């Protein structure tokens, strides 16, 4: 035969091959490494998108990281001594635009930490799924639930009702409950809870949420700013073309004067210049090579799409470069220029704080990702073991005990090592589409992202408008469950259509889940009290 | 028998009846009352809902309709005398927040004006489509074209591209080449152009555009206002608590100070008192009002829902008041006073200008509204068709070609009173659905119609959270179309999505269908040069 038959031969009929249970499903040992490489290069996206959202939610640093500023930009603080010449302490707004260079610093070393804790959750993830339950699934950083830890949760830079570390104890509490749930088979009851439109268009929602963020500027490629009239507009003018915003005071005459203590914006507002932007324009490329990629079925789309993106803006003296010729900008070319590097978490890691509590906001935040994760993860497992032929008459795949009890683990240590809960990706069926049947799937996946550490300095350097089109697009694969919708059902269209489209208007998953159950609620008050009634008689 | 069918037999056996093919069509004259009866109902909420969006664009009234106003608020500009005591010129400021009294007094003009016009136009494109078509249709100011004539050609307070007047003629243009088109049999080349997921997407965008609008503070209920970080999230605080905007300038130390000429906010940022305006609470009732009238099929929902707001908002001294305690509150409870007037149209009508045929913006209206009617129209009356039967094996249903021309003629005459396109309403349906055979359903309607005038002052009484929720719903009837998309394939998904999303998001129809045609001819540009060369013979 030949040295590959041999090997197959030979894993196949050790202790391992015998472990995993390869004879058994008919894959030995190349089919688990093809999977298992065919998941990693479908799911490899995450590695950039991952740590890009939750570096934008600001990391684990306060106001305590500004560094103090001199009243002229002209002289650094160290030269800030002289006549009217006055150091100004940093406050709140130092976070925000415009952004004070140590919390810039901040969020590059925050960065840098939330690689490597994806990487590393990713990594123990797929590790204990293949173990512990023994299914060629791959876990990961949640798509869907990164961009509502980031921006609903924490809140750009730090902005929303929950700081960063009630957040991970939030996740923490979340993958606690989720395991305690699974493990007493309570599991599927909570999932039965929640309406059949507002489960299904949750995915609609979430994909539209996401696909907003990649049509925003700190976030993605720009082509939405601010509208004073219609609050958003067309942008993709250039950065030297758009402005911020203050709150101010108008009057019966017309006097405005700025407002004080007000949260200036990012450059959000485009004065002129629009459609013109470079960088819209090479994320607009990016987003036709992972389109191209997806129609034509190659496996890596995004991964392709964000490699060209970045590969074009690690030019230097650009106006799409990742490194502007600024401290920051020369700092952040400094760390890409050794290509490899090992970088140990720092600030992320063991960063839970239970302060929060007692806030009504951590319980709101603790609630959504914990439904979140139950009814994706048990319709992504049924999906994939449907897809592996894991699936007997009653419905029930074997390992799925062990599977959704390793998921939860994944989440609480994702949550220690300071990433938003970790789940199965539905990527996993490229592999489960490729033979992979066993566990070795997903100890390929774990390998491959131990391969991606040591590419910290490589991955640190991806720009906005590389992020951009793979959340435009993962938005666009999210849009498909809609057709399980009955659109002409108005007790299904309404909180269907609520829950579709309050994510991305409130621009929160949370605010999408609570509406769209209580407009199901409350459009169900009188079949519900009507079929009471009958049961008590009252009526026929 | 009795006379209602002495009535139906006379009427049958009449000439008029033999005229509309009463006989012929099994349907006298009773039932043709109550189909136009029905198909009134369902689509009354226009009288309202088009009056608001088409004032919220200004009118045709400029800044030389703006009053100067004193230096001091305390003194009314003919007590404007004294020391260090001057008027101020308006200028393009006065028609945006704060609202110059005399711009705010146009509003309401133009609003009398384009609730006769609505009602005007209804009733000729009624009768028109009655007469020269013999066919159960109402016709009507489009839904889903009122949104973008105020807010995407003309703008909030003519901030857009096109004034109202250029914008008029577009419309006029557009159905003078809409009936040109459809004299000559060539709009089904046309409508085959627009690729099958864009064509089927549009009405989902425009959906997500009307609902997003129902969802603002100016157009709807509030619940989406401005954010610094996330550029929309939950409003839906009081008025009290809300602020605008004003770009400023920042610095590389935290200075930030006024930008002069800069286009200052409505009040769109909340400050404190989210989910508790009473007008939001308000607009929730009047959208569950709706929504169970939709789901118990009560024709009329919308109106109910309307009636019901705009009735509790009729009161004076209420947080939800339509008529606050101000100059201008009290001018339209004067107006309001008076439950009937005969209004005449004294600004909008006649009021075409075509100054801006050489500008790119006009035909960007022109085409967008030109192939939203085709695409609009063609689809609605063929599934009117088919609803009434009137559609044979070839699929033609013999008054169609009348039935294009009346729309287009319908489009004309509406421009020509100052509305945005008036077309064939789906809403006829429910005429067809009670039996509404031939014209005679349509000139019921036009009488309806005509009922409506001589109640001006009650229909321009109607809050905008009253408008609201109609949006909204609306919307929610617009997304059944998504189903007919193929969302497991990219080419359409894609496409489809893009169309979609950008509609509310840049919040313009127009660059939602050309983002969706340009992304559907990208993807399929490898496909199309692929076949071209197979049939120049290159590839096999
Ligand atoms: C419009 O009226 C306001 C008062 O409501 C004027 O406000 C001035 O500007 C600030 C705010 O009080 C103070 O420094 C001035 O003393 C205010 N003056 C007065 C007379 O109130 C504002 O100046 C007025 N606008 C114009 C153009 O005169
Ligand atoms: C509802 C949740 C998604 C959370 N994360 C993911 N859930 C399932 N599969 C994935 N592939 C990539 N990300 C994910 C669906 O968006
Ligand atoms: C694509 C266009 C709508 C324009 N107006 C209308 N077009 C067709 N039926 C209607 N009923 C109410 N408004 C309309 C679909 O939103």
């Amino acid at each position: 035969p030949k040295l590959l038959n041999r090997l197959n031969t030979y894993v196949g009929s050790s202790r391992v091959g015998k472990r995993f249970k390869l004879a058994e499903r008919n894959s030995t040992f190349t089919t688990e490494l093809r999977a298992g490489t065919a998941t990693f290069l479908t799911m490899a996206y995450i590695l950039a998108v991952n740590a890009s959202i939750l570096s934008d939610s600001g990391g684990t640093c306060s106001v305590s990281d500004c560094i103090p500023l001199c009243s002229n930009p002209a002289i650094e603080p160290s030269q800030c001594t002289g006549p009217g010449l006055r150091l100004i302490q940093p406050d709140v707004s130092c976070k925000f635009n415009p952004v004070n260079p140590g919390y810039a610093a901040c969020v590059e070393e925050i960065r840098k930490d939330l690689i490597v804790a994806t990487v590393a959750a990713s990594l123990i993830g797929c590790v204990i799924m293949g173990l512990m339950a023994n299914l060629p699934l791959a876990l990961a950083p949640g798509m869907g639930t990164n961009a509502y830890f980031a921006y609903t949760v924490v809140g750009f830079h730090g902005s929303g009702s929950i700081s960063y570390r009630t957040a991970l104890a939030a996740v923490f509490i979340e993958g606690l409950i989720f395991l305690f749930i699974s493990a007493i088979g309570f599991r599927a009851k909570l999932a039965k809870l929640v309406p059949k439109p507002v489960r299904i268009s949750s995915s609609a929602g979430i994909g539209l949420f996401l696909a907003f963020i990649g049509l925003q500027n700190n976030q993605g490629i720009g082509l939405v700013g601010y509208s004073p009239s219609t609050l958003v507009t067309l942008a993709a003018c250039p950065a030297s073309s758009r402005i911020s915003l203050a709150p101010v005071i108008t009057s019966a005459n017309g006097t405005v004067s700025l407002l004080a203590g007000g949260s200036v914006s990012g450059d959000i507002m485009c004065i002129h210049g629009r459609m013109e932007s470079p960088t819209f324009w090479l994320g607009i490329v990016g987003f036709v090579i992972i389109a191209y990629c997806l129609v034509k079925n190659v496996k890596g789309a995004m991964i392709y799409g964000i490699v060209f993106v970045t590969a074009v803006s690690w030019f230097r003296n650009t106006e799409v470069t990742a490194f502007p010729n600024t401290s920051a900008g020369d700092a952040a070319h400094d760390y890409f220029k050794k290509i490899v590097d090992v970088h140990v978490i720092k600030h992320t890691a063991g960063a839970l704080s239970f302060s929060g509590i007692n806030k009504g906001h951590f319980w709101e935040a603790l609630v959504t990702f914990l439904y979140v994760d139950i009814l994706d993860t048990t319709g992504t497992l049924y999906s994939m073991a449907r897809f592996a032929g894991f699936v007997d008459e009653k419905g029930d795949f074997a390992g799925q005990y062990f599977a959704f009890m390793s998921d939860a683990s994944a989440i609480v240590i994702g949550s220690l090592l300071g990433t938003s809960p970790v789940t199965v990706f539905i990527e996993s069926s490229t592999g489960i589409r490729e033979g992979g049947r066993t566990g070795l799937t997903a100890i390929t996946v774990a390998v491959y992202f131990l391969l991606a550490m040591f590419f910290t300095p490589l991955l640190a350097s991806i720009p906005a408008w590389a992020v951009g089109p793979p959340l435009i697009l993962v938005g666009v694969m999210m849009m498909k469950s809609v057709t399980e919708i009955d659109w002409e059902d108005m007790r299904e269209a309404i909180p269907a259509f609520v829950t579709m489209i309050l994510m991305p208007l409130t621009y929160s998953v949370a605010y999408g889940l609570i509406g769209g159950i209580g407009s199901y609620v409350v459009l169900h008050l009188w079949d519900w009290g009507e079929e009471g009634l009958v049961k008590l008689g009252f009526l026929k």
